């Protein structure tokens, strides 16, 4: 249970693991990301992806499962404003996933001074150390109610 | 059915509806994003959010949906590389959502010139016009086949 005060730039954290299973890709995929490749095997193969890959979605929501329950120990909660996100590499059935977080910087508010904005790097990895998510956020953080 | 030479910056999207309910934010938080806020709606009223509100992460699936398929009629599908995210605009049960997508620019690859990557900004709005998500999304997208 982290707040505030407990964070300083550099601060490293990582996540519990995660395996990608396919039909746990399709499961989700047939509710928010319906498309060919992210459905089925053999039309995946003729895709750039060239066989199944989660979505980009499914990948990001993992992610935020990981930081929620492992990754990212906040005690009031993680409360995004915004986020750059890439995904350098697919996500693929079979694959452990795990977040590697970063702290780049903390940026208190001048107008309310219990809180500040600190960017957090979270990058997602499978088990050959490639990055299939990077998330660059910025999280609100309150330091402990007196 | 639109393929690279079919679109233009400037050109605009509109995507179908999508009715946000409560249950549908705890069966999706419940699973990718188990916080209080999200779980809820007695611990959400004492939370930033000040009442039940989705998943960041569950607002940008639903978007996805409605990109594939009814926002973006992208005929070889939606391959994303990356996107700025952003969330101004809490998401509420009961929010009826669409998404509106503009072409902000066409980048074609000079290594690769059957293929660009589109600057969509995809702007989801709830009915009282706010919006709930900015996503300035980079596209793969390829001409038509011969």
């Amino acid at each position: 249970g982290l707040f505030l005060e407990d964070l300083a730039v550099g601060d490293r954290f990582d996540s519990a693991r995660h395996r990608v299973e396919a039909a746990a890709i399709k499961a989700f995929a047939g509710e928010f990301d319906p498309q060919p490749f992210h459905l089925d095997e053999e039309a995946a193969r003729h895709s750039l992806f060239g066989g199944l890959a989660a979505s980009g979605w499914h990948t990001a929501a993992i992610t935020m499962r990981l930081l929620v329950t492992s990754g990212l120990p906040l005690a009031q909660g993680i409360i995004g404003a915004g986020t750059e996100l890439s995904w350098p590499n697919p996500t693929r059935p079979g694959d452990e996933l795990h977040v590697e977080t970063t702290v780049l910087a903390i940026t208190p508010s001048k107008s309310r001074p219990d809180r500040a904005i600190v960017t957090c790097q979270s990058d997602t990895l499978n088990q050959r150390g490639e990055v299939v998510q990077r998330s660059t956020a910025k999280v609100v953080v309150f330091r402990r109610p007196l």
